[PDB]
């Protein structure tokens, strides 16, 4: 196959919310992967996953929790800038997953679609050091979510 590198950064979705957590920020892990990585082109692909965990506290307010996951995924085409820069777009859609903890002879699960659109560079200060800077945004008439992404990787 052709060269490919492997990239990790930690990954956070703002989202709007009654009070829950101050900076209403989730924990979540963004995985990069770059297939084709040549020269003229490339293409990179973007997963990401987050859940609610905050420990329990006595705020009078209750805290909304819900026990959910959301899921993520982008790609799109990548093209070199410079001899050590390239700049390239993220397309897809983001999907929600819950479930109610009941017993029944069933289980009863929903989910949710949603766009997702963002871009993301490519920065090498040295050739065996490399940081990925990649963000996504979901357009939700009465949901607004901001994600962005940190991390570095190696070329291989």
């Amino acid at each position: 196959e052709g060269e490919s590198s492997i990239s990790i950064g930690y990954a956070q979705s703002r989202v709007k919310e009654d009070g829950y957590k101050l900076d209403k920020n989730p924990r979540g892990f963004n995985l990069k992967y770059r297939y084709e990585f040549n020269n003229d082109w490339g293409v990179i692909g973007s997963f990401a996953q987050t859940r609610r965990g905050f420990e329990e506290s006595v705020d009078g307010f209750k805290l909304i929790d819900g026990d959910f996951k959301y899921y993520s995924v982008t790609a799109g085409p990548v093209f070199r800038i410079n001899e050590y820069v390239s700049l390239y777009g993220l397309l897809g859609a983001g999907h929600g997953k819950a479930k109610f903890s009941s017993i029944f002879g069933q289980s009863e699960s929903r989910s949710k679609t949603s766009l997702a659109y963002g871009a993301g560079l490519q920065f090498n200060p040295h050739p065996n050091f490399v940081i990925d800077a990649s963000y996504e945004y979901s357009k939700l008439d009465d949901v607004k979510v901001g994600t962005w992404m940190l991390g570095a990787g190696y070329r291989f």
